[PDB]
């Protein structure tokens, strides 16, 4: 054959796709595709939302020094921290990171979009967030889902130098939200741009449809939705090596 590689790397991901084990689920059987596909629209209309933000400056005001929020790292892994510094050349967040990645029992990374203002998905999906020793990260603006309207006070600075003072304070709120967290995000758009009501209200739409649905009620949604997750990616990769839609 012309070509060898593709052949390989495609019967691989085939195989590879259809040694994925599918548990039951009498909750689930009935409309989890749609959840995944919605999911997805949603966390591209997240995206493309954070693209047309950075755009005007106002994202400062946003995004100011002590903003709680809750990016991915590049495992896709949902972490909550607070904004510690705005480049709007790079279109990059200095985040200060005060949580472990969070991940399934299974150790897997959890592929579910927080909803905010969603106490039973919440309860459901995400439990809980373990505390880790903050640390600087930077992380571009994209990846940013939630942003929350609590803001902490104290100049981070402070933090980073390690006094006791500020230490004490950032622990005490950290505990705050981890102990108790219903997270609601609020974003002041109407000072500027036209796109971006479009895409809240497209995202909006997204949400009241996928809340509509039934695997959205089940307790252990966070785990049936990995293996469809993982045969989406390994699809799309196939898909795209066959040289496939043009
Ligand atoms: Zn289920």
């Amino acid at each position: 054959t012309l070509q060898p590689e593709h052949e390989k790397q495609i019967k691989v991901l085939q195989e590879e796709l259809q040694t994925i084990e599918y548990k039951s689920c009498e909750i689930c059987d009935n409309d989890i595709e749609k959840f995944l596909e919605l999911m997805l629209a949603y966390k591209e209309a997240t995206v493309n939302l954070m693209q047309e933000m950075v755009k005007s400056p106002s994202i400062l005001h946003i995004l100011k020094e002590g903003r709680l929020v809750a990016f991915r790292d590049p495992n896709d892994c949902l972490k909550l921290g607070f904004v510690f510094k705005v480049s709007l050349k790079d279109a990059v967040c200095v985040i200060m990171t005060f949580t472990k990645p969070y991940k399934l029992p299974n150790g897997e990374p959890n592929h579910l979009i927080y909803f905010p203002k969603a106490d039973g998905y919440r309860r459901r999906n995400f439990p809980k967030f373990q505390k880790t020793d903050f640390y600087m990260e930077e992380v571009p603006v994209t990846a940013i889902e939630v942003i929350t309207k609590r803001k902490f006070a104290a100049p981070l600075g402070k933090v980073i130098k390690k006094d006791v003072a500020a230490l004490n304070e950032f622990n005490a709120e950290t505990n705050n939200i981890l102990d108790g967290k219903t997270l609601k995000e609020a974003i002041n758009i109407e000072k500027q741009g036209l796109k971006i009501h479009q895409i809240l209200l497209d995202r909006t739409n997204i949400r009241d449809e996928i809340f509509k649905l039934k695997s959205i009620k089940c307790p252990n949604l966070s785990q049936h939705i990995v293996p469809k997750f993982k045969a989406h990616v390994i699809k799309k990769k196939i898909e795209e090596l066959y040289h496939l839609m043009s």
